[PDB]
């Protein structure tokens, strides 16, 4: 049988991160 | 003959969280 | 033909998130 195929396409970029923590109480 | 290409890769990790918000005002 | 190739590489990490909301007064 033949060799394995080439590597697949690179995945999509991740989603942007969430907003940061709420700031401290004043 | 070589096989077909592998599957597309997985989606990347979500970005890190942003920094803390500003403090509340003194008043 | 041979087997499928290796899975593609994982995607890049997303962009960092925005600043958090303001703290309470």
């Amino acid at each position: 049988p033949g060799p394995p195929g080439p590597p697949g396409e690179k995945g999509d970029r991740g989603f942007p991160g969430p907003p940061g923590p709420p700031g401290p109480p004043g």
